[PDB]
Parts: C-alpha cells; structure tokens; sequence
C-alpha cells in the first residue's frame, strides 16, 4: 500500500541498458563546461561523471541532477569507480594539471601522462567499444598516449586539437570583416598551441580567397598585419588564463561540437588531432591536427590540404618536436 | 584598399539598436551559469556582462566570445560601466557579497543592500523599460530592495524565489515514483529557504492527487516520510555547498527557463517571488513566491492557490518576518 | 586521379549500422508531418521512409534531402522494400485510408486492417526489436491489430491515442484562462474519437483543481459550459477536415513528442493507447488511452487514475464497443 | 465568479504589442512549410497567416494552434484582412498564381504581378518598417516588383533567390565526396533557374579549392562530369514536381534559415536576391543573387566575388533578360 504502488501499475521489469551514454572524466572547469554543453544539446541519454575528488564529484552530479526538469537527459550518474562508465559510446578525458600563467601546455606532459596511465586502462575495461575524445593538455601528445595505452584502432582515438583554435580564428576574422564567424572560413592545423599553422591560402568568405584579394596576407610586409590575428589565436589562452585563471566555456562548446558529429554520425570535417603517419609528408607516428571527417566510427577520412613548402616545413618540425617528446615517455 | 573594402561593399550605414538584449550583473559562478544557459537556448541577440572585478570580467567575456562559432548570439559585450547594458529587455542580478568573517548577517544583508544601491540606479538609467530578475540571496529581501530603488512597477521586478526549490522537489518526487520530473507536479511557495511551504494538496501525477491517494502525505505520521523530501529541498543547497563549495548549474538552468518565458512571451506559470501585498492575506510590502504568469511584460497575473489555514499562516509569518528585517534597512 | 581521391584519404572502410534509426511507413499528409517534426527535433541519425506510391516516395525523399544543409540528420533513405528499414529503434505507421468529411474513423477499419497484414510482418522481419507507434485510424483498433499480427509484447506496441486530444484540450483551456497550454493540465482518456472521456477531476493550473473551484465543471448545468470544450475537442478533427480537407501538423508534433520520450528514454507520462485488460475494470483485449510511462522499452508502467462511477462506465462501454469490432475483424 | 476570476488575479492590463512577429502570405504548400519550419525553430513570438481562400486559411491556423503544447510560439493568428499582420518584423510572400491551359508564360507573370499589386500595399500599410522576403516565382522579377510597389529601401526587400539552389548544390557535392553538406562549400549565383551561375573557383572542402586540384572542373569534357551537378541543381525542382507535384520541404527550411539570420541579427552570408545596380558590372535596376550579409536591417552589405569574364558575362545577360521582362510589365 505504498504510494508508488497505489499510483503506478508496473507492467515491465527494466534491466536498463544505456543506448547513447557519454562519460566525462575529470569534473574540473573544463569537464563541467563539456558536461553542461552536452546536456543542453541533448546528445546523450545518460551522462556519467568520474573524478578522484569524491566530494566535488558528488556535488557536481547533484547540482546537475537538480536541473533535470530543464533538461532532456534523464540519467546522470557519477563515481570514482569506472563501473559507472560501462558501455559508453563516447568517453571524454578532461582530467589533469592545467597551465599557470606563463606555462606552456607541453610543461604539463609528465604529470598528465602519469594520470592517463591510471585512467585509460580503466576506461577501456568498461567501454571496450567507445570512442575516446582527449581534451587534457598537451592534447596532441596525450591523444597519442591514450592511443598506445588503449590499444584502440586509430579511428577511435581523437584529440580536440585545433577545433577551438580555428573557432577563435574565425571569430577574430569575423570581427575584422563585419560578418559572423559561421561565414568566415579558415583552418589552423598542426599542434594545438604555440606552433600551430594557419593555412592562409584557405581563408575565405563565400568562396572568395582573402589571399588572392590581399596578397600580403600572412606576411610581415602586410600593412594590415593579418599575421597578428594568428598571434592573437596563439596568445588567447594565455590572455584568458591571466585574466580569469583558466579557460572553460569555449572548449566546452568546441568539445560538444565534436560530440555532436560523433553521436549523430554527421561526417562533418573538423581540424582535430589524429595519427597522421604516412600523410602530409610525416614519417613518425605522431598526432597532429588536420581536417578530419568525423562520425559514429570516429575519424574515417582525412582531407589532403595543399600546403606551401613553408606551411609544410612548420608541420614537419612540429612532428619532429612532438615525436621527440613522445619517444622518451615511460608508460 | 583595405581587405574589408576589397571584399565587402557596404550598402547601408549601420546604426545598431539591439532588439532582444539580456544583461547579467555579476560574473561569479551563478552569473556565468546563467549566461551559458541563456546562450545555449538562443534567447538573446546581445548579451552584456557587468561586474566590478575588471580582469575576471574581461576574461569571462573573451572565453564566451571564443565560442561564437558554436552559438547564435552574435554580440557579447562587457564592462564596468553600465553604458554597455543600454536597452536591455531583461537584466539579471546575481551580484552579492561574501559573508563569513565573524560578521553578523544583518550587517551582511546591509552590505548586499549597499551593493544594490549602486547597481540598480545604474541599470534603470540605461534600461528604464527592462524587466529585473533578482537572483542574489536573500532573494526575497533583495527583490524588495530592487523594487524600492528602481521605482519600477511591480510587474517588472521578479525574484527567482522558489522556482529552483520546486524543480528540486519535482526531481526528488520523480526519483521516488520512477517518472521524469516533467511529469511530477508540485509547488513550493512562500519564502525561499527554511520556511518555504510545500503545497501538499497540489502534488500530482497525471492529475491524480497524491494526498487523496495517500492521506498521510505531508505529516510526520507518514510511514514513507514525504515531509522529509521537503526537508531535502531546503537542505540541498547547503549539501551541494559542503561538497563542492557553491551551487551554480541548477540555478542557471532555472533562470534561463524564466528568461525564456519572458523573452518569448509564453505566459507560463512559475513559482517566483512577486510583491504580494493585498493578496493571500498579506498587508505588508513583501515579496514571496506564488505561481505567477510570466511573459513579455513580466508578471501579469497571479494564480490564487487554495491554501489550508495552516499554509496561509506560514505565509503570513514569513511576511511579518521579512517586513521586520526590511523596516531596519535604509534606502 | 579522381577528384575525391586527390581530396580525401580514406582511412577505413566501415559498414553503416544505424544507432538511432526511425522509420515512417506512409508518406502522406500525416507521415510527412511526422517526418519533418522528427527531423527538426534531431531525434534520429537515419530516417527511412516507406510507401507503395513509388514516385511520391522518391519525390518526398528528394525534397527532404535537398534540405540536408539545414538539418542534423545525415541519412534519409526510402524504398518500397523494407530492407531500407532494417534495425530501426522506432517504426511509426501512418499508412491507410483517412476520414472523409463527416465519416467516423471506425468505417476505415477493415481497409486499414488489410494494409497492416502486409506492413507489420515486413516491419518485424527487418526490425525485430523495434517499438511500433501506430497513428493510422481508428488508432485503438489498429494498435490491437498491429499487436496481434506482430507478436510483439504489449510494451512495444503503442498507439498515438489521446496524446493529441489532450493537447487540443490544454490549448482550449489555456485560451479560456489566458495561460500557455504548457501550464494547463487536463487528461482526455479512452477512445481517440467521439467517445473519449475528459477527467474533469484532474484538470488544474499550478495544482489548483478547477472542479474544486468551479463545482459544475463538466455538467450540463454549468453556466460557462465547460462540457462544450470537450465537444470542441471531439469535433476538432472534423472541423479542420471540413476547412482544409485533412489534418496533419498537430498530429505530427504530437507523434514527435512521443518519439522524443522513446528515443531519449525520458519516462514521461502521456495519454496513449495500450493493452488495458485487467486494469480500470476492463475484461477484454482492447487498447484505449490511459496515462502511460514512456521510455526506451516503450510503455513500462500505467498511472492508475481515480475515476468517478460515470467516467468508469464510459470506459467500460468503449471497451465493449471496441471488442465488438475486433470480434468481427479478419486478418 | 467566473472560473477565470476565481483562479487568476489579474495585475496588469495587457497592451500587447508583438516584439518578434512574422507573417506568411500564402498558405499553400510552400507557405505552410515555411510556417512549420519557423515554428519549430522558435523564431517568432507571433505568427500571422494570410490568404484569399478563407476556409483553407482557417483550417491551417487551427491545425497549427492544436499543436501549441509542443511549440514555443504563443500566438498564431490568421485572416483575409491584413490588420492581423500589423507590426510584423518580417513578412514572407509565398503567394502566386496557378498556371492555365495554353497560358503564355508571360501572362502568368503578369498575374503574379497583379497579385502583388494587391498584397504589397496592404503589407506595407500595417507593417511599414518590416523586411519583405519574396519566395514566389519568378523570384528575381517578383522581388523587383515588391521593391517598386513597396517603396522600401533596397536593404529591406530580399528575394529567396539562389539560397536553396546553393544548398542543393552542397548536398550533391557532399554525396559525391562523402561528407556532410555543411562541410562542402559552393556558390550558385545570378538568376534562380536555368541560367544560374555556379562559381567553380569557390568550391572547396576545408579551404581546398577543388578547381586548383582538378583544373577542368566545370568543363564539358571533364571525365567526372561536374558540370552535370549544376544541371541537376537547375533540374531538381522539375524532377521533384514531376514525382510529387510540387516542392515544399527544402524551400521551407531554406526560408527559415534566412529568417533566422534576420531575426537574430546574425550577419551571416547567404546567396539571396538583391537590387544589384552598380555592382558586378550591372547598369539596370534588377535583382540577382549574390552573397549578401543578412541581419536585422536586411541586406546591409554585399560580398564582391571575383568572377571569370565568362561568369561575369552570364550575369550581365540575365540582367538584360530580366530588365526586358520588367519594362514590359504593367504596375
Ligand atoms: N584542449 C584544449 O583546448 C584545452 C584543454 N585544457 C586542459 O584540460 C585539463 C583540465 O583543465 P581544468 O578543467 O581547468 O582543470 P581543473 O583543475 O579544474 O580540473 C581537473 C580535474 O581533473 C581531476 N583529476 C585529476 N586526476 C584525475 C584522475 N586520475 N582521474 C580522474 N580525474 C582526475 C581533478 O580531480 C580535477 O577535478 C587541463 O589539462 C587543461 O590544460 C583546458 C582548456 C582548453
Ligand atoms: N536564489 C538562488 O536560488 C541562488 C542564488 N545564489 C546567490 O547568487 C549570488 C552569487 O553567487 P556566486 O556567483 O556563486 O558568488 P561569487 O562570489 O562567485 O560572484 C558574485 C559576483 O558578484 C560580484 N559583485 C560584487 N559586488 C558587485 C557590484 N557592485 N557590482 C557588480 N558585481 C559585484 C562579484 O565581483 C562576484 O563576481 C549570491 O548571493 C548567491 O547566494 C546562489 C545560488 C542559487
Ligand atoms: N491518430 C490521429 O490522431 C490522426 C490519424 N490520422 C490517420 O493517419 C492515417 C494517414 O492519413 P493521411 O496521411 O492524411 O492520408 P494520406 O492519404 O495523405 O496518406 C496515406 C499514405 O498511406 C500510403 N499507403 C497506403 N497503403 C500503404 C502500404 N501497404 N504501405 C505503405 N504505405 C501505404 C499511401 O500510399 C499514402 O501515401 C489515416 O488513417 C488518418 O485517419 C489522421 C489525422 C490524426
Ligand atoms: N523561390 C523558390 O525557390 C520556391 C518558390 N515556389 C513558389 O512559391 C509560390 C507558392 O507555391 P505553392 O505553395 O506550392 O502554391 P499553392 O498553389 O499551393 O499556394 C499559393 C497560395 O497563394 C494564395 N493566393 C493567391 N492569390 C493571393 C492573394 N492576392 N493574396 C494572398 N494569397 C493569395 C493562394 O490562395 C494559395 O493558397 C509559387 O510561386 C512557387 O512557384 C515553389 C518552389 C521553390
Ligand atoms: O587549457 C588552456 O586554457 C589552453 C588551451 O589549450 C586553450 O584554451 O586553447
Ligand atoms: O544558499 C545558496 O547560496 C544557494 C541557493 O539559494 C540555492 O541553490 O538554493
């Protein structure tokens, strides 16, 4: 004579299996920005949260659960034990140390490799068929580490890479031209960070090449100093870190953009971090951002951008640098 | 001979006035959760942020701007000067002062009052026709303060009140009954906080009154202790604060839900705080939560809930309490 | 040498297995309204359309495909062969004869039964684990037919039932009370059509019983004639058909609302048609609308509404009528 | 003691002026596709419908209104009298004449001019500050007619033009290359119809010029017959009309995309029809599609695409053709 049984006649016993489950590992500033953006876009029917800080983890789960009335994601769970992540379609890794003022992303590598040695084997134990989307920095090296530790085929291990760098670039381009970032096109490839490569030849509005219109585009002799736009992209994370201490909102939206292509099988092209040995002249097994076709099987194809020999030389050097960092990691 | 002029032929001298602008005052955790929720629901054509901490304010603005590609809000602005808020349709106040240094809370409430003495006159000078939505705690007193300082008619000064408390209640009801919060209906009215009034008579699923089905509902004599659920709602913000240090996500989602009713003129009913002198037996200038019809002119109507004499007595006690605190403030 | 291969390096060959596929059978007025509503709510990663009219089917598929840029459903497929429907999560049946002006949904029965004799065995052959959502009229009898022909457990065979009748009722109530339909609650149960049952006791705003406030609600002696609102609901399909020839938009939105609860596992309560024997006093195998909990396994629970002796008598006579038709059908 | 007055205490006399109103003129298949697309994107707080067929018009309004529960547009109105359209921000014209047996093509165009001679003065009388968006065919000529009759500045009169042709082109490109239409870029300019101009130089994926990679792109001898893709675009409407009798869904989505840029002030670039005299080598008052920056003041800027002499020559011949049809017309 419980109220529930007076009210509700049960017709079916429910061994609930999740169908569109996403996990976020690390519920820091980045992790929670990814979680709220994914929740507000209705990409998942179950969201699992993992962290090592147990009280913070339960507090973040509860705060999200209290907003359930306003969401269309019926189940949010969390735990330190990765059993809560079982049968995820997509596992997003945002755990780790972050930059202080003046610190390069590459200075984070030793701390975050050691964290990944713990995280990745636990992920693959409960979700052996998931896609891994790596956001923790340095993202290109850590996508390689996730790949090696997981044993996954390379199509299922993705780094957020330069998706956000390109979005920042398009925003800054739009502010200068007086149009929305959506209508500005421009690709930043290579390392997410100081050594990223702007592809000046591809920048356009409505298929009109900016460089064809303004041949000094991207050079030091440019009176409008468009080269500084890329410098603002490179510097932007450092400037936000100095002002507010960290970055979170933009990366959350960028990660949810990637999750949407994966979860809906959109086969959109994004500049994300993938194993590009054998492409673009690279001979080592390094992860760099190039335009990739992203869908329900991860990265299925890569677009072959025509680079100048200078643009190609920048990528070739990055690959050497990153491969040099990778070579001496113990995992 | 600039690139913009090579690319773009300007046909129209642009004198921009925003049509659907929202301002958030305070870029703490609550203010930024409101802003991200509003941005992801496409409620505004311009978002303005204001705070007194200039560096954090610029950093939060830039972080949102870098996500523009992923949004459909084309203009995000910020500044210490309220000229950036001009012509807002809706202004959301989340600013407040921190209150734990061996200090009386009567002095604290007074410090938040002094904060509002600066904010509200600046808001009304640049947006004299806006709706004001007060989220800062203690929300019922500060909604009153905003109303007195602004000189706005009462339909245009709204407190977030018990909107989130009711949502938390519906979530917990649904966890107990095995259905989504959307399908559990239940109203927490009165003072936001420890003395809020759960309206047991109205709680229902599918129009079925739970109290008619379970006449013990809301008493201590209930073997199932549904009264404890209201206690859980009252305690939830404290529990989240103890675990993660503050709350943000649920309040942000709840505020964006109120903003949606306002901006789209939906005339949905929400439990929010309104000046209820002359209603529900109240004779003083106090704000408490009742079900209100919310649209483009703010609160246009109040639903008259049939309360028990006990429930009505709770509301009148709160009203006496609030009026006693307010009388010893200064404007 | 081909352009595609100069442009794109393929990194893996994968066979497409859809994860969130929906099929619509019948691409007439109702089917296409369902299709556009589902596409604009992003509920599917693949939409399959089936009809017997081959030119119309290809024309509707092509017209949706040309709008791909504006959608986030990457694959729209169609054909007369049910192989295109393989592995659907949800199959929506909108095929069959409709009401000519004045005619009861009941004279359609045998013609639409004959159609289901071909559709349903083809559906279950290619999607043995799907949920079936029957919209074709008379919907309560045809949901029974689909259940008998399919051999599916009753939780996976759903009729659109009174979801739309209740939505129409809430709209009309809101018009009279000056509030959005979202905030008006009221349940129409039983037969979709002339013999549906309004549950006056459950009608409410903000948990305030209208009947408690207005005792003649639902009686002939009511000076406001609220009973005429239920007659407007019963008559609405007839009035729209007389004006424009058929109805489509409202049913499409109602079906997409049901599809959303299923695909996202929301466990929302909807008034839909389910096999009711053993509940509400019914003795025979009939389908009628009661509040059902709807999720990824279909209908898992039923809300037990407390009915008046008169309301219960109406349901029992409907059950008798329906069983009277079913007894006479031939598959 | 009416029920409404028992239930609701009115606080405010409603001088309701709509803030985000859209009107659709013509409720045939195209007009209703525009309406449902606009409603499901939450672009308007009021939708007004107008037609000359009073019965069909009332039936379509009622059918949309019955779906209010599932929408977030609180007011849908309709009528033969243009008073229902007052204070629209945007008026979409989809009305047109039905061709006759043995009716010269020019006599038909004159019958659409005669229609516009009635519609446009009524629109501008009740919404003198609106934007006009013309969809009726032949769209370049009728946008000119609307501009002349309205007396509006050219920034406020927009033709749907080649927006949908370019979307069809991108869909077809994407089918051939294996990526989403979103990631394929390509512009069809000029006259909507058989003489539109595909801008081969601008076609790209990820900023990679297909013409640079495949320099015979767009020629007759191209073993990949990419020229045939344009021919498919110009023919696609006729193919769909032959199969299903009319086209509606893609144009509806296309129009709602334009309405979104206007209503949200996005300043996105779209290929739409604008009064181009003085640009692209054109000397007469004609409307042609070029990439335009679209926002709350209509078309504020035009992108200057670098065309080949051949493409440029095609545009000028269209302008000559159109100007010759117009000077014939009686206003
Ligand atoms: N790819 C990109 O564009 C960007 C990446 N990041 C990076 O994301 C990472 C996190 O940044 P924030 O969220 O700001 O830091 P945070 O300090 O707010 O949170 C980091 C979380 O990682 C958790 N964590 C640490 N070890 C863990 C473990 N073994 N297992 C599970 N969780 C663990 C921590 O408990 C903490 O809650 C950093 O590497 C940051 O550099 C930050 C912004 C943009
Ligand atoms: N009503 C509700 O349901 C809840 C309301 N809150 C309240 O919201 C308020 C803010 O909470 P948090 O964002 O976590 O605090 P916080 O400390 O993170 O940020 C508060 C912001 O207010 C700013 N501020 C102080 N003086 C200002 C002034 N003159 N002008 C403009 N800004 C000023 C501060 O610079 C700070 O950025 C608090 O009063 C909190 O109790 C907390 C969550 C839910
Ligand atoms: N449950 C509700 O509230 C509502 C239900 N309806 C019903 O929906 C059903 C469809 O109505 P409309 O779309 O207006 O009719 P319609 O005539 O426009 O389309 C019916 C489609 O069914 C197709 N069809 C016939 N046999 C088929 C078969 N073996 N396999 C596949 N497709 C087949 C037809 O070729 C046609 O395209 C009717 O029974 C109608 O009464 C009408 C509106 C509301
Ligand atoms: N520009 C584009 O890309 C596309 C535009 N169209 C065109 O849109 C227009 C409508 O096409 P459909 O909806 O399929 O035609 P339809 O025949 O279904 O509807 C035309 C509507 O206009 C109404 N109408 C006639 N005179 C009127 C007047 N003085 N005032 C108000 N309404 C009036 C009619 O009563 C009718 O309801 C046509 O010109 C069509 O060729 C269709 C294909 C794509
Ligand atoms: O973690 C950071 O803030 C640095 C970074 O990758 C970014 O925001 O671009
Ligand atoms: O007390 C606080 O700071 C938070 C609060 O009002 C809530 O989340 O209910």
């Amino acid at each position: 004579a419980a109220l529930k049984d007076q009210l509700i006649h049960n017709l079916l016993k429910e061994e609930h299996v999740p169908q569109n489950k996403i996990t976020v590992v690390g519920v820091g500033a980045v992790g929670m920005a990814c979680a709220i953006s994914i929740l507000m876009k209705d990409l998942a029917d179950e969201l699992a949260l993992v962290d090592v800080m147990e009280d913070k983890l339960k507090g973040e789960m509860m705060d999200l659960q209290h907003g359930s009335l306003f969401l269309r994601t019926p189940k949010i769970v969390s735990g330190k034990d990765y059993s809560v992540t079982a049968n995820s379609k997509l596992v997003i890794i945002t755990a780790g140390a972050r930059q202080q003022e003046g610190e390069s992303r590459l200075n984070l590598v030793q701390r975050n490799v050691n964290i990944f040695k713990f995280i990745i084997p636990n992920v693959v134990k409960y979700s052996p068929h998931c896609k891994l989307l790596v956001v923790s920095n340095p993202v290109d090296i850590l996508t390689y580490v996730a790949w090696k530790i997981s044993g996954f085929p390379k199509n299922r291990v993705i780094g957020s890479g330069c998706n956000l760098d390109s979005a920042r670039f398009r925003y800054l381009m739009g502010e200068r031209l007086g149009v929305h970032a959506l209508s500005c096109h421009g690709w930043i490839l290579g390392e997410h960070g100081d050594s990223s490569v702007p592809v000046w030849s591809g920048m356009n509005v409505a298929g009109v090449s900016l460089k064809t219109l303004h041949p000094e585009l991207g050079t030091d002799a440019d009176k409008e100093q468009w080269k500084q736009v890329h410098k603002q992209v490179v510097d932007s994370a450092y400037e936000v870190i100095k002002l507010k201490g960290y970055t979170s909102w933009a990366i959350g939206l960028s990660v949810a953009d990637l999750a949407e292509s994966i979860m809906k099988n959109l086969r959109r092209v994004h500049p994300i971090s993938t194993m590009l040995k054998g492409l673009y002249g690279i001979k080592e097994d390094v992860f760099l951002s190039v335009p990739c076709v992203l869908g329900q099987n991860g990265i299925s194809d890569v677009v072959k951008v025509t680079l100048t020999s200078e643009e190609e030389a920048h990528l070739k050097k990055s690959a050497d640098t990153l491969w040099g960092i990778q070579k001496e990691l113990q995992f």
